[PDB]
């Protein structure tokens, strides 16, 4: 319909520091949490309930994501690496060891042969997920990296920085394809692709989120409404039920827009800090969010539509 009725069923308490990053598991089973507790934490996706902690991690772990058959972890740090995780069994397969300064963002590619990295060292990684080596380094900014994503087929990677550019990459030679630039250059906060990969949607801290068309270089669409002037939060495309808009925002509310009218149609209340991230199931109509230092909690919100 023309508005979601998300609701507040589960609140997941256990780290003990701020909350980083929350994913859900393509299979739909788990979330995954990371937090500046230097742990990653699993819960159930449906029923909220604890499942397990992951640590290995020196300092706080600011990024965390799925391999595609949903059995392996890749997390971001602030010691300078990252690390591949069996995560049935807790074991750390490797540790990918490269960058110069805090690991701030991580993906998988879709295959899952592939993890690409973000870092304040300026630079993006993409390393190979069986040898844990470094194929290749891009001179990709000239400011921390916020975000790194694959699109559907892994050939593009895109990535965003304080620079206040969102670049677009070739996955296989490592040149750069396109760099966007609108009327001005804020900070991007936030970049990822659109599920069928004709779009970028870019976040920047001038409480702003934006879709561009990137092949053509033109932005669509601008939501606006929420605080966002100081941290890199996660946004989402939102496809299980209506097409909405979702992210998280400095007031402690996740707004959900209409993605075609650009309008405010949720504002979700609970949170008691700034919420960093927002996550959406891949078949249910549900959204996982996550708090900063003075709230620590994750919240497990279910729509009907
Ligand atoms: C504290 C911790 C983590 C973060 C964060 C991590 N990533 C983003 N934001 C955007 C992409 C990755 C922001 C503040
Ligand atoms: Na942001």
């Amino acid at each position: 319909p023309v508005k979601p009725n998300y609701a507040l069923k589960f609140t997941l308490a256990g780290h003990t520091k701020a909350v980083s990053s929350v994913k859900f598991s393509p299979n739909g089973e788990w979330l995954a949490s990371s937090s500046a507790d230097k742990l990653i934490k699993i819960w159930g996706a449906y029923d909220g309930k604890f499942e397990k902690t992951i640590s290995g991690h020196k300092l706080g772990i600011s990024d965390v994501a799925w391999s595609s058959d949903s059995n392996l972890l890749v997390s971001a740090s602030d010691d300078k690496t990252l690390k591949i995780w069996d995560v049935s069994s807790g074991k750390c397969l490797k540790t990918l060891k490269g960058h110069s300064n805090y690991v701030f963002c991580c993906n998988f590619n879709p295959q899952s042969n592939l993890i690409v990295s973000g870092s304040f060292d300026e630079s993006v990684r993409i390393w190979d997920v069986k040898t844990g080596k470094c194929l290749k380094t891009l001179p990709a900014h000239s400011d921390p990296v916020s975000a790194v994503h694959f699109n559907r087929d892994g050939s593009l990677i895109v990535s965003s920085s304080y620079d206040g550019l969102c670049r677009i990459w070739d996955t296989a030679s490592g040149q750069c394809l396109k760099t966007l630039i609108d009327d001005d250059n804020p900070p991007v906060s936030f970049v990822k692709f659109s599920p069928n990969g004709k779009y970028i949607l870019a976040a920047t801290l001038d409480n702003t989120l934006k879709l561009w068309d990137y092949s053509k270089g033109k932005c669509l669409k601008t939501y606006t409404g929420h605080k966002n002037e100081k941290y890199c939060i996660f946004a989402n495309f939102s496809v299980t039920g209506g097409k909405w808009i979702v992210s998280g925002s400095e007031d402690n509310l996740v707004y959900i827009w209409n993605l075609q009218t650009k309008e405010i149609v949720q504002k979700l209340q609970g949170h008691t800090d700034v919420v960093i991230s927002t996550a959406c199931h891949p078949t249910e109509n549900i959204i996982a969010s996550a708090a900063l230092e003075n709230d620590k909690t994750i919240k497990l919100w279910k729509s009907d539509c």
